[PDB]
């Protein structure tokens, strides 16, 4: 039973989000995603969210005044706050089945160059704040980084998503034989030991070719 | 200039998205996509057929064919800059156990592939991956280390907590210096692999 609220200037990028929730985990009460346009807590008519960096710099910061009162509005002691950054600690499949039996978390998405950090330091002088990174690459802002970690954190949630070391190696199904490729007969032979041998061979060899620091 | 199409059951999921055009496609267009795995195992694979169509029709010898999938190559910021300079991208978005092996070996025989990861978490389909795969190829389109430390803005008191004030101090030797130095200490804490050390627990 997890509540996730997100907030984001850009709503709308949160629609995938939305679309892939089944009915059957709502209405049994499994599971509700709301998202939250951050301009909602600006002071400003001109529904400012960003000002210039101190200690100069190119880019803007999002401002603290705006942060502070949406995470006062919308967190507990009990959330789980979690802010995407290029900077944070790594986004793992440990990490999505931590967070799978959580309660309440709240996805903090900046833009420009992130959010002042005083936010998720006062934050976290009354709730757990984790700042996490999904890859080595950079976005633009951190609602993509809530579409993976959303995905991968109910998808681990019995029921919510709809769906039931060593790299995973290929996979095939019909048709046997297909633009002069045909499946590998060792897996129509029948011989289930084979099998799981020829299949643990191709996890180690693809393992090798393509991520050696597995090893 | 860069042309973008993805390939997907599920284009409603890829709604987020002048010098480049990005075009959704449904799969199903090219039609039952998918049966159970040769050899056994749980779950379903998307046959071959139905994307060796659409493929035939998308992709020309130029296109590079990106896979998004959980067993890739890592995709990480050197991937997003080589891309960043290609014509044209087709991203095969997979679901279920994936996409049978064939679909990028035909394809390899008459264009590049990369099958690709985003990161070391299990997706249920390669749509999301999309998603961040293009959103950092397309920053990097001409004509658009070590982890970042901590930015503040106005003002410079709020509930009581300080902006540094190396950052107010309007010396700029000493700021660049402070910055570094919350970076490299940032970088020990969350990614010691970036500086060459081993990673924790
Ligand atoms: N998680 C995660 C991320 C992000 C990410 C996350 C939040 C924000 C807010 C703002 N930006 C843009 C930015 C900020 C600083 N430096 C450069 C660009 C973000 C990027 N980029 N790459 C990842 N793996
Ligand atoms: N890139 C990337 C990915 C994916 C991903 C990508 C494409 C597909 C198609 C199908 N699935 C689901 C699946 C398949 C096999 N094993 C487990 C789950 C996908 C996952 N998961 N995690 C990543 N970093």
């Amino acid at each position: 039973s997890m509540k996730i609220d997100v907030v984001t200037i850009f709503p709308e990028y949160l629609q995938p989000v939305r679309q892939s929730l089944p009915g059957k985990a709502i209405d049994a009460g499994l599971v509700d995603v709301a998202v939250h346009d951050l301009r909602r807590w600006t002071h400003d008519v001109h529904k400012s969210v960003d000002d210039s960096p101190y200690g100069g710099g190119p880019g803007m910061v999002m401002k603290p005044t705006v942060w502070g009162d949406a995470l006062d509005e919308i967190c507990t002691s009990e959330t789980l706050l979690v802010v995407p950054t290029p900077a944070g600690y790594p986004f793992t499949q440990e990490t999505a089945w931590q967070w799978s039996t959580e309660d309440h978390l709240v996805i903090a998405c900046g833009r420009y160059e992130g959010i002042d950090q005083r936010v998720a330091d006062d934050a976290a002088t009354r709730m757990r704040v984790r700042e996490v990174s999904i890859g080595d690459y950079v976005l633009n802002g951190g609602e993509a980084a809530a579409l993976v970690i959303i995905e991968a954190v109910l998808r681990l949630v019995p029921g919510v998503l709809g769906n039931a070391s060593l790299l995973e190696g290929p996979s095939y199904t019909r048709p046997p034989s297909w633009r002069g490729m045909d499946v590998p007969p060792v897996l129509l032979s029948g011989d289930h030991a084979k099998i799981a041998a020829w299949r643990a061979e191709q996890s180690r060899q693809r393992t090798i070719e393509r991520r050696p620091d597995l090893l």
